């Protein structure tokens, strides 16, 4: 049926020691909470009620979704209190799913299982078994059926023996949640309203609670300091690296591979050590990536070979291109088939012709290069400048924009150019 | 006595998701099967019968050995079938060793032990003990003597308790193998001919089977997808790094060290993080390698210091040379004693004089530099060009090949050179 | 009370396979023994008696401390013999602490606990419990009180069952040590004098030995070959990385982070993969460090962003500066607020003006740049050269030191400059 998601970002992140609200800190180039939001959209949630208690300005500034509903928690009286703030927006028919902004790695597949498990008029609860539960609410089951959740402090000595604990993620009818949430109370040592209390309410009402379990423990792990964030970073990266390897993308060393975004890979792609991929990268068949490269929001043609320690940003490479080592492609760069970019060469808003080489110490700016052109070592453009097909450029040539150069033109070393040059005309 | 090796590359590598046959995929810069071939040559195998079922063109294209004998397996009817294809080439006197192209890390030392263990007219079989054998053929021993191998499917419940399993590597007389291989049959669920059946044949004939065990489990691990290949890559690299450390080569971080080839190291060599060595590298005493460097098929003199993020290919450095950071040496580069190559400097088919510096933004091409020369920042050569001893070159000087420059010549900044220059003559 | 430290560097480092004495080899940019010396100074040791048997010249050459007292051990007759050599310098009142130069990671906090534990006229001994003690002296306790140390060779079969072993670190009154050290003897298979014998002497005299335990086993681990050194390197680095993460410094990947020295970090600092920090680095609030950067003895202003694969040495950056990618800052470089250094740009003993850009292929040497200056791509200085505020420099301009350039000057591309330039004067 229909569903909505409640993401909780109310928890204050003092241990982060940051001015940025905890949930906005990045994991793999994307804020933690955005991982949770993206899961909610995949599941098809109609609305995403985000509950925050601090850093409102930064949260709205960073996060923009059409269905994003902002819910203030004036003071931090606990998970149960937070769900009360969002309860008015719950629709009676829709199932309401409860997620946390500091638990980025919850899997969409595990959430789909949780929804199926929800009995009607009942609750589906994500639970996990820990070799050592300590300070964790313990699932209490009689005759194999869930009856409630016992906080560790209130835990009896027998209940401190239960391996199963509470993740805090659950699913319930929207109307049911509004009924239980009204019954909540603050009479307890902390003074908080604990969401866990609704599980007992369901059992007392004769409704059933069904528990499912996550595939990995990482899915339910949450972040409270930079160290745990760095740990989940490595978990996420290694999870992606194994998938890519089994999909036929070779990684020389999976531990030294960072993917921040989405990769579309052809067959027989090879990626060496310490490569970082960012944004949306597209790699063709038989693409090679040298050690230490960084590629962001770029497309690489089939059979291109990027040599080591090259940096590419929003560039478009056709097939058979080669670049690097130490090449640098600014945004808007573009190479045609067979083009070579050499070491210590930069390109901004420029296009290099087919079979055109800029082998050394050359900067190209707001320029267009013809096919089969040869760019001299040390060539520099003070940007727009255009060059025709089959031009040769002398070593250390300077071209002052706007300069157009004719097809077949040949230019002498050391030349400095301020006028345009006729086709097939030698210039010195 | 005499020996030959049968390498099996018949297994088809669908899980690799590749056009390249599985056994050709690289581990540490060398195809897996080539690891096996190289082991066979160390052992002194007279012939290496490679049995393939697909990708013949690529295999012959890649692998060239004088003793390499190519054996087609028309269809993939199992290991026993494959050994039948090679059986005609077996010599009666020679012992025949059975290896696999997807098991790259089998150790030469473990294979030497296997040969000694072979009883005459009998079989030596490599076996290993696994905490969890599942789907593995189980060694069956009566009174401590081997009697056969039991596939897991046919395994009885007691036999599913045996820790010892079959590696698939074995040694037998060449004549014996031809006798057993004839007796093989396809009557079984798969329809394959299992090589494991010969072990029972030996026991029924009264001949003895003797089992040895590998030193590491990695030696017998085989590759069927990119992930397992990447795992063996890390195993191999870490095995080399420990050896180098105990041999007196310091590695700042062994996990971030990749050796693809053979290293000859002097004493007191230090290698920082994320260095990659390729081909055949020779390092002198007290050589330093900066973080991120890549060295291929190059020789570095005693006491040379390569600064970080330098790339060197087929270069020859004398003692006391320094290069980098961000230096780049194309093939054929050569430095004399005391020479310095600075950042953003490239050298192709060039030689730098003794105590000669090219500190900045300089490209050198098909050139020869005299001793004590100073190369200006921005110097560029449009290649052959020669420079005498004790020359000074102005910043941003261009030299058009072929230009010869006299000893003691001093050249002005911005100069562009098309003629030769007399000794001790200032030029502007 | 007062204290002194005895560091033992007598052990000869044959397994290191080095000409450099073992204790001088570096861990995190600092010689192992210097870790021990630095611990001793934190504890406030009045004197540090270093006992060496070889490589005296290199040790004095490398290690310079005001309180460093050098004690020769003519021949290597064991720890007890070494302490005899230093015993004359012990003061009666001062407690004497026994440390080892090959145990770099001993913690100052664990040593403070050891001192408190020392009974008067008695001994405090650092001990540890090992799942497998083998070849380790075993602590022998009767009624819970220490009575002696039993070498493993002399160990009885019951004593080979004791988990507690001897670290070799201990504390005793200076006078007491002189009394026990006199009683030592060489009558044993090795012929050595074992320091462990004094523990029994104390028990026989009725004095008490009190054992404390280290926090980590790494604190008491010692180095005898390059491999163990590399292991302690990784232990030390990962220990620092966790501290920085909990302190609010984000590390994208803690395993790929090396700190060699001391870091002062503002809030919300982010450090990407494979960064190396050296010497004394100071980072402001919200500083970003790109993948692969190296920073040494440098100060980075608030909000500076260092792009990847940049190398910085003894540079001083004000707030809001940006540099890289592929930027290189030689020692003495300095940037003013808002300055940008682009790719393939070097700076030595130079200062870049506020909001001043050197975007491409530019070398700056012994120069001073005015605010709002624009530095053309390919600009080169043959160093002192000065530039006024609001100057523009053409692409590939060369300036020959000493050249002063006026405020507001604008210079043409390809120009080469040997004279000074008047304010607001265009030059070509």
């Amino acid at each position: 049926s229909a569903m909505s998601v409640v993401i909780l970002a109310a928890g204050k992140g003092t241990r982060m020691y940051s001015d940025l609200p905890k949930v906005l800190h990045t994991l793999a180039g994307k804020p933690m909470v955005q991982h949770v939001i993206d899961a909610a959209k995949d599941l098809g949630a109609a609305a995403v009620h985000l509950v925050y208690g601090h850093g409102g300005d930064l949260l709205r500034q960073t996060l923009h979704e059409d269905n994003l509903n902002w819910v203030l928690q004036a003071e931090q009286l606990g998970t149960g209190h937070a769900m009360q703030q969002a309860a008015p927006f719950f629709s009676d028919d829709e199932d309401i799913l409860m997620l946390y902004g500091d638990v980025p790695l919850i899997s969409v597949e595990t959430l789909q299982r949780l929804r199926a498990a929800k009995p009607q008029g009942g609750i589906g609860l994500l639970t996990v078994k820990l070799d050592d539960p300590t300070g964790y609410g313990r699932i209490t089951r009689e005759n194999g059926q869930v009856t409630g959740i016992v906080e560790h402090k209130d835990a009896s000595e027998a209940q401190r023996q239960i391996q199963e604990i509470n993740t805090g993620i659950l699913v319930a009818n929207g109307a049911d949640l509004k009924r239980w949430l009204a019954k909540l109370t603050n009479n307890n040592a902390q003074g908080e309203y604990y969401i866990t209390d609704i599980i007992a309410m369901a059992y007392q009402e004769g409704h059933e609670i069904v528990a499912v379990h996550p595939q990995r423990l990482s899915e339910v792990e949450g972040v409270n300091n930079r160290l745990q964030l760095a740990r989940l970073e490595r978990v996420y990266q290694s999870e992606q690296a194994e998938k890519l390897l089994l999909a036929g993308v070779m990684l020389r060393d999976p531990a030294r591979f960072d993917l921040r975004g989405v990769l579309k890979h052809g067959r027989d792609v090879e990626i060496d050590t310490n490569v970082i991929l960012q944004g949306h990268v597209v790699l063709g068949d038989r693409v090679k990536i040298g050690a230490g490269c960084v590629i962001k929001d770029s497309v690489i043609g089939d059979d291109c070979e990027i040599s080591p320690y090259s940096v590419v940003e929003d560039a478009q490479l056709q097939a058979a291109c080669t670049i690097g080592p130490f090449a640098r492609l600014r945004p808007g760069a573009e190479l045609l088939e067979g083009a070579h970019v050499g070491n210590f060469v930069e390109m901004k808003k420029a296009r290099l012709g087919k079979g055109s080489k800029a082998g050394h110490l050359s900067y190209l700016g707001d320029a267009e290069i013809g096919d089969n052109v040869n760019i001299g070592a040390g060539t520099i453009t003070c940007n727009k400048t255009i060059i025709g097909d089959d031009v040769f450029v002398g070593s250390d040539t300077q071209l002052v924009a706007p300069v157009s150069v004719g097809n077949g033109v040949t230019i002498a070393a050391g030349t400095t150019v301020t006028r345009n040059i006729a086709d097939n005309e030698l210039v010195l």
